[PDB]
DNA sequence: CTCCGCGCTGCGA
DNA sequence: GTCGCAGCGC
């Protein structure tokens, strides 16, 4: 195709130049290439048809310096007031990120990833890959793929430097079919009334997005083997108390050699010989077998699945004197949530206690969102956002029950288990409140009988006396499910409170379990993704304002090449209700009342919005905060 | 065929 | 190598 190699000449060059600053909008495919690692040899640009402008970063005038090139790319590259510019690449996060780390260049203008607006056009579809959106929206230019196998990876086709293809090339066959792309994407996104929102919630807060993974949450190695050995050794003193408690050795793994214990060796009471967490927590008031192998499965999951994980992705910041964690962003969620890959740092487990020693052993706490410490001087700002995902099913339902208990101030999970195990609320502990979070928001979500007397210990029907007593009490939570399902029968397609579609077809199928599954999805997303939202608008105007009142940096990778003092916050972690930031010493106090500030005034809803600013010196070792 | 929802991850088949 | 089950987290 059109492959204008731009640095060839000195005339072509300033031409390609003139011409790049005329554009309100344009494309970018970083070229990355092998050393024979990454490498940026290049980039490519686009305004329109076929025609790609290549820039060589490494057959080129030796009047343009390298120095000379790179001058002209942050020239036209930076915003300058009303400059209008809107860019379109592939990886929105990851191209920034490669830039920033690889080139020097802080994007500053506007910014419009494909595979964002594929998402938010069908949040259930599949992974956006330049196959796929070329297959979708550019079918007539689909040959152009011909042989470029990669286009069926995630990866960008620049940036995927295994392909035997040029860098050259893969950069700018992308910068044609992205930008093209982009252009039938932003028709249908301006149809269905969502182009706002892929440009002003959506894609700002992919931007928030790509700073947290260049900052980084920060991790004590020393604390976490400290933590791990305690934990190892309850498990290995778990393993020999079970194994005389039984008299014979069995795999905890095994449940059928687990079974045989309980059940028949032991004669314990039961559709039968199940070892599922469901009924070995019932019958943890019999034996104590049952409750050491419940235990024995929290350890290992933590030890194998939390510990060893985040001691192997721990890098050094050598700049910052830490050892920091790094993880990945993943938007592509059916409820518009984020959640973390390699490794999941939302997946840390909560605090628990494990007794060792003899007698009554001795209290030993084990919070591994303790490890997670911020920069030397510095804290970890955490607020929450209280009970989002109900405070919203009160401005949707507008039930007068449910606003009630909102106002009152009591924990009503901690109330739900003062009726189920008769006991006073304050006694309720966190094992006893989280079990009893299950149980309000599956009952409220479509819960059946089956599961929730198998989750509450009693019988079915006694379950269901449970169930309608939330239908009686609660009469305008069910008033808006029953109009839910009626809206999205008519539709095929619920709402959130931005605008946000998910298309859920199986509502009209003619299994039982089908159209339930869709019933169900339908509430959930409407108060999740609405939750979601709420969190997400509220993300990018703290970074905002933060960045309004900036004599500091924007993200520690940003600091990594203008090198100082470390004075602004940060960003690490997003939980799905709750915002974490990594505030200094200086500026604890400013950056707590604009998360906090911003949080509340992120949406205007019936029942207004209560936020619960934290800070400390972990993730675990948190405590409230004035503002 | 089988009835809260979303999400990730290691092990075992 | 790939996917299901089940462990934890919102
Ligand atoms: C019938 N029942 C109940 O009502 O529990 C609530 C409650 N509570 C908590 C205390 N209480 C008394 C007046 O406030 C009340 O109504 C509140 C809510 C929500 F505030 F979210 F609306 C949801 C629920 C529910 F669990 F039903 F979803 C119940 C069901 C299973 C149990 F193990 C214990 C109780
Ligand atoms: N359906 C469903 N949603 C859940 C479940 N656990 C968490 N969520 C959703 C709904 C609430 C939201 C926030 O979860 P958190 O665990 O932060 O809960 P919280 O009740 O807001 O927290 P707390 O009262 O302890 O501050 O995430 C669950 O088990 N089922
Ligand atoms: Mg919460």
């Amino acid at each position: 195709l059109s492959i204008i190699d731009v640095a060839s000449d000195q005339n072509l060059f300033q031409t390609f130049i003139k011409e790049w600053r005329c554009k309100k909008r344009f494309s970018i495919s970083l070229a990355c290439e092998k050393i024979r690692d990454t490498l940026v040899v290049g980039l490519a640009v686009c305004w329109g048809g076929r025609d790609a402008y290549y820039f060589s970063l490494g057959g080129l005038d030796p009047s343009l310096t390298l120095k000379d090139r790179m001058w002209y790319l942050q020239s036209c590259l930076r915003k300058e007031s009303d400059k209008e510019c809107s860019v379109v690449i592939y990886d929105f996060i990851q191209s920034y990120k490669i830039l920033l780390l690889s080139c020097g260049i802080s994007l500053e203008q506007s910014y419009e990833d494909p595979k964002v607006a594929c998402w938010l056009l069908d949040p259930d579809s599949q992974e956006p890959t330049l196959h796929s959106i070329v297959t979708s929206f550019l079918p007539h230019e689909l040959p152009l793929l011909e042989g470029m196998e990669t286009s069926q990876g995630i990866q960008s086709l620049g940036l995927n430097a295994g392909s035997e293809h040029s860098g050259r090339y893969r950069a700018s066959v992308e910068s044609i079919l992205i930008f093209n792309s982009m252009n039938q994407l932003n028709s249908l996104l301006q149809k269905e009334n969502l182009q706002d929102v892929f440009r002003k919630v959506e894609m700002p807060s992919q931007y928030c997005l790509a700073l947290l993974e260049l900052n980084g949450i920060g991790f004590s190695t020393a604390e976490c083997e400290s933590q791990k050995h305690i934990m190892q050794a309850k498990l290995d003193a778990i393993e020999t108390q079970a194994y005389q408690l039984a008299g014979h050795s069995f795999s905890f793994t095994s449940s059928d050699d687990i079974a045989e214990v309980l059940f028949l060796e032991l004669k314990l009471p039961p559709g039968q010989f199940s070892t599922s967490k469901d009924v070995l927590n019932k019958l943890k008031a019999l034996h104590p077998l049952p409750g050491l192998i419940l235990e024995w499965r929290r350890i290992t999951n933590a030890i194998t699945k939390v510990v060893f994980p985040l001691q192997r992705e721990k890098c050094l910041n050598p700049f910052l004197g830490m050892e920091r964690i790094y993880p990945v962003s993943q938007s592509h969620t059916a409820t518009g949530r984020i959640t973390f890959t390699e490794p999941n740092i939302q997946n840390v487990p909560r605090d628990f206690e494990i007794k060792m020693g003899g007698s009554g052993g001795m209290p030993f706490s084990i919070s591994m969102r303790h490890a997670f410490v911020p920069f030397p001087g510095g804290s970890i700002l955490a607020a929450d956002y209280s009970q989002l995902e109900l405070r919203i099913l009160a401005h949707l339902s507008h039930d007068r029950r449910l606003i009630q208990v909102l106002n009152t101030g009591a924990d009503v999970f901690r109330s739900i288990a003062a009726e189920w195990k008769m006991i006073e609320p304050e006694s309720v502990g966190d094992d006893l409140r989280q079990q009893a979070k299950q149980i309000c928001y599956g009952i409220i979500y479509g819960m059946g009988a089956k599961s929730l007397g198998e989750q509450m210990g009693i019988k079915e029907n006694d379950a269901a006396c449970y169930i309608d007593s939330f239908k009686s009490r609660y009469t305008g939570i069910n008033q808006f499910m029953t109009e839910t399902v009626k809206n999205c029968k008519r539709d095929g397609f619920v709402q959130t409170i931005l605008g946000r579609r998910r298309y859920l077809p199986g509502i009209k199928d003619n299994n039982p379990y089908r159209k339930a599954h869709a019933e169900r999805q339908a509430i959930n997303t409407i108060v999740q993704g609405s939750a979601a939202d709420i969190v997400k608008i509220a993300t990018v105007n703290i970074q905002k304002q933060l960045e309004t009142f900036h004599s500091t940096f924007k993200s520690h990778g940003h600091r990594e090449g203008m090198l100082c003092p470390i004075r602004g916050g940060f960003f690490i972690l997003q939980l799905h209700d709750e915002l974490l930031y990594e505030v200094a010493e200086e500026d604890v106090v400013q950056v707590a009342q604009i998360v906090k500030n911003e949080m509340e005034s992120a949406v205007k809803l019936s029942v207004k919005l209560k936020v619960k600013v934290k800070i400390g010196a972990s993730w675990g070792e948190l405590k409230d905060f004035d503002v």
